[PDB]
């Protein structure tokens, strides 16, 4: 397979919490503003569950901050050609009802090209798909994921394999 991201599925990842938010994951930043006073838990999971491979990743959110992104999983660096369009697909399901997610990819300077907006995030797994097109000059972007939406205090969100190809 052909992929823009780097261990999409992390499978390259030790199992376990991850304490080491910017570089613990490679291939991920993964980021808590300081406005989340209750902070998640982000933890790579080993599961015979898992859409791909043995992992998953499993962020638990037991409170949030001012905006969706103040708990957030970016995908960095993701590797693009000017001009190019990309589908984007992912794999997340929720240890309970009622999750919300948004799935993006923008530049270095935050400008989404594209998302998929408040998802509605099941118990059981499904996969989520956009197309995007880089119509900048970028040729190293990022993918953040957010999942700090108040609807989500509570739950557990699982991803797995996150996958952004070459249309
Ligand atoms: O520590 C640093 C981090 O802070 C930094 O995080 C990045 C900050 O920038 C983030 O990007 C912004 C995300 O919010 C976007 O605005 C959204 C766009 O979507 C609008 O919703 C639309 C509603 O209609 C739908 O049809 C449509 O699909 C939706 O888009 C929504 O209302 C807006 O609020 C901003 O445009 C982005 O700039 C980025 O995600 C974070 O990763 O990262 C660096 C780190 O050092
Ligand atoms: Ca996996
Ligand atoms: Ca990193």
């Amino acid at each position: 397979m052909l992929v823009a991201n780097i261990n999409g599925g992390f499978e390259s990842t030790p199992a376990g919490v991850v304490t080491d938010l910017a570089e613990g994951v490679e291939g991920w930043d993964l980021n808590v503003g300081s406005s989340v006073t209750n902070p998640p838990v982000f933890e790579v999971l080993e599961t015979s569950d898992a859409p791909e491979g043995n992992k998953v990743l499993a962020v638990t959110v037991n409170g949030v901050g001012n905006n969706p992104f103040n708990i957030q999983a970016t995908a960095l660096p993701v590797n693009v050609r000017p001009g190019v369009t990309y589908t984007y697909t992912i794999r997340a399901r929720a240890e309970q009802d009622g999750a919300v997610v948004s799935f993006t990819v923008g530049n270095q300077s935050f400008d989404e090209y594209g998302r998929l907006h408040h998802q509605q995030i099941t118990t059981e797994w499904q996969p989520f798909t956009f197309e995007f097109t880089v119509s900048d000059q970028e040729t190293v972007i990022r993918a953040p994921i957010h999942f700090g939406y108040a609807a989500n205090v509570g739950n557990t969100i699982y991803i797995d394999g996150l996958a952004i190809v070459d249309l």
